[PDB]
């Protein structure tokens, strides 16, 4: 049936990044289902109920900086020159939501 992945490997995380933050950044691109956060450098595996949200975050987010840290996300488990401006505005906005977010993280 529809055994697509819709789980995320979040990982490269600042010691300063609550299991809460990652899911409300990840929560502002699709409803996600579970959020567990966990080696030094903490990392996290997120959920989403569905794929089409779970391929977006992963295109978006990886290489983002969350603090100052440059995050990786990749598929949790391996699943069973167009399109560059696009990539570039999917960036853009991932890293907008990824400042105006913790910004109300600390007011």
């Amino acid at each position: 049936e529809d055994e697509m992945p819709k789980t995320l490997y979040v990982g490269n995380l600042s010691r300063d990044v609550t299991e809460a933050l990652i899911l409300q950044l990840f929560s502002q691109i699709g409803p996600c289902k579970n959020c567990k956060m966990i080696g030094n450098d903490p990392y996290c595996f997120v959920e989403f109920h569905e794929h089409r949200h779970a391929a977006a975050a992963l295109a978006a987010m990886n290489g983002r900086k969350i603090m100052g840290k440059e995050v990786k996300v990749n598929w949790a488990t391996t699943p069973s020159n167009v399109k560059d401006y696009y990539q570039k505005w999917m960036e853009e906005q991932a890293q907008s939501l990824i400042d105006k977010t913790t910004a109300a993280f600390q007011q």
